[PDB]
């Protein structure tokens, strides 16, 4: 339900179908292995981030509203060693969202590199589709010159027999150049097909990378908001630290929202 | 030689379309199809092939044997076991073309199916995004309040307490409505991904079945038909023989 | 800026929008519709950006002003006078989008309408390329039939003649059936075209709907609220002040 | 209704969107000018080609009934004079139909490759906006750093205020950098939907000129066959000649068909 689960769950399915595909290119194997490793080391990495994320979270939220519990004055010594804590809880969640962050973007861009490097391969079968199709064209026009000849030798006597001999060995390489250019345009256009359809495949499993990097961005965002919000009490009025803590209770209720397993 | 590329481009669209899961019902029905058509058909679209080429090498020999000897009942000896030996073969091709267009129809109508409900999952998210955008504003003006009231120091507590609320009831609403919408994107775009393969599976068998009935109809000619023409006989027939061995070649 | 580029990439699909002819009512919706928003809605929005810089770059000058003057009811003297000259940019901005939204959600509704159509064509061409491929066939095997006859010499004449007749058949079937494919093919090429300059044009639509919503979010936050709590206040003010220049730039 | 018309009329349409094309780079300015002038000249000429094949099929068609109308003996010389007349009168269509198909071709030719060209130029494309996205990507981590710094500085006291009043300068052209990029970003998409656009139509007007043409060429393969059917009477019994009239008026009677206005 949640953006990430839907997201790895989505990149798991695209990332089956992509490995289904063979016979293609270098930069095709290179986004298959990308691929490959996404799936097996760094899904599981953004599993592990989700789960300490919401730990954190949930921790946080239940001392925050300690906090905002308190009556009367706060202790400035007791504000301190409260926002260091805090702030030391924050380091390694801030740290293994931004890891997340850098491997994810660093695999994403390299499948972006292999998709625009197949692109062009793409694009370089289509001008040799053309020239196939325009010498498929002429040996077309040959074998219609070769068997209006034959129409006419045929329609000389006995004086026809020796050029008709000939012309035969003539129409049968004709024919055979003929028939290899159809082959070899059915053979390209098939490698099209088949690259279109791999191409259709890796950008579906990119468009997801990408709203999974987005959300873990946005989580890191939060965490840096959050952040700003705990070291504005440490800077220190009892309601000063409360409107900081209860803007710091808002950011930790958002990175409950934006790394959910269950969306509502 | 075009029908072998066919059968070869037939299995990779079926490995393909076997690795997509969560699809409905009559994708479904394509992958079973798709499965028997490589488990079952294509192996008897080679066999037909084998045995066309078979026959037409035999014939061809045959045909030039008789363009070379120099008996109005021997032209008679021969078409009869030319239309004998035609027959097996003639069975197979016509057996092959009609499973293999029922096979493909098939998964026409599939498809077609399956364009209908995208075009309903379309529909549907139009009718989502237009709550969403609205949700998504509300957000974006309480993400701003909350800036502001936390930038006023304590004169914004009780508006940024109170703003707390409402951003938590706002939040869960744009979660829930980007998680909706998001499902039903992901469903599209997997079931756009199948349909290209689908429709990459069937133009390859359009190309099969329109090669499979070449043949049959070259065959159907050299089975049914009965003395200088006797000479004209075989030159015809020998081109046919020949345009046989070139439309199911495997080059 | 977004927004400029947004109005300039909505006049150059409008300009496409109106190029096709032959369509359906639901595309004749959409031409109508894009006609108006680039004749009425554009010029409307960038007045409204014109007003929201030019009040904006007062009231930043006013804030400073204030930041820098070295008195409780003056206070009150000021933000009663923003409040007040903020009012009209707040209303022109709540109708542009209204009416953003309005225009945006009609086009999203025919584009729908469109694809419904576009699967029934689809739906249509299925049930007659069937026969098509048949009529084709036996076409192929009469082309066949005739070039074999007339190799026969004078043998070949009454087969010939009788052929004749039923070719003209075949090729008039044939002809029929290509001729209502291509049609219906002509149809949905045609609405296909259509339809990705009409998402193309919602798409952008979509940009300046979401940029026109945060400046209208960041106006209504300018304009609903009431001693060093000043300098807090003219603090934040004048950061918000300063994201509209940005979100309503001309960059 | 027929298949000549059709492509004709769908031509036109994509023709008059391809012209609503503004902004484009000179291999679309090439496809603009191209098919501004098959519109304005080759497809007159194609449909000129279309009445006088029709008009000598129908001339034809009754010539062969003609002929086949014939009891007893063909007179061997008036055989021959007939042939001579038909040959002399194909000449010209087979002539007019062979330019049709070769001002088509050419034509269509230059379209593919100036789609070929304009597909290199949107790779091209897809690699910029991908440098661009990385140059966002980095200067707003560039923007955080310096906001964290902001939020530091600003909870310094008096010693704070000199670095402050100087990073307040970085700030603004950190920011203007974002907005340029964002900006940058925005224009690259804007000219990449509207180049596919584009080529959308390019390859909807080469996909009904081939239409065309490969019905030009089917209308030129008839008329040889034609031309093979009546040479067999100049090669000359009365049953051949017939056979051969036979064989002609079939293909007399496809030409109709396949040049017909109208479908049925
Ligand atoms: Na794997
Ligand atoms: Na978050
Ligand atoms: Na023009
Ligand atoms: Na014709």
């Amino acid at each position: 339900n949640g953006i990430l689960s839907q997201s790895i769950a989505n990149m798991q399915q695209a990332e089956a179908t992509i490995q289904s595909f063979s016979g293609l290119p270098q930069n095709a194997v290179n986004i298959q292995q990308n691929v490959g490793e996404v799936v097996a080391a760094l899904l599981p990495q953004v599993q592990t981030m989700q789960q300490q994320v919401l730990a954190f979270a949930a921790r946080l939220e239940l001392q925050l509203t300690q906090q905002l519990a308190n009556t009367g004055p706060f202790n400035p010594e007791a504000l301190k060693a409260f926002v260091d804590l805090v702030q030391q809880e924050i380091a390694p969640i801030q740290t293994l969202t931004a890891q997340t962050l850098t491997a994810s973007q660093s695999a994403n861009d390299r499948i972006t590199q292999d998709n625009i490097a197949l692109q062009r391969i793409g694009v370089e079968l289509q001008a040799t589709i053309a020239g196939l199709q325009s010498n498929l064209d002429g040996a077309r026009q040959e074998l219609d010159s070769l068997n209006k000849k034959k129409l006419y030798l045929t329609g000389l006597g006995t004086t026809g027999l020796p050029g008709l001999i000939a012309l035969a060995v003539t129409l049968t390489q004709t024919q055979n150049k003929v028939s290899s250019l159809e082959g070899q345009v059915n053979q390209i256009e098939g490698q099209i097909q088949r690259q279109q359809g791999f191409l259709g495949q890796t950008t579906a499993f990119s468009q997801q990378f990408g709203s999974l990097i987005d959300r873990v961005s946005k989580v890191g965002n939060t965490i840096s908001l959050l952040g700003g919000d705990i070291a504005n009490v440490a800077r220190d009025d009892p309601e000063l630290a409360r409107l900081f803590f209860t803007a710091a209770l808002t950011e930790v209720r958002t990175l409950q929202v934006d790394a959910s397993h269950h969306h509502h």
